[PDB]
């Protein structure tokens, strides 16, 4: 979840 966010952004 937290690489989800960082790579979404």
């Amino acid at each position: 979840l937290a690489a989800a966010l960082a790579q979404a952004l």
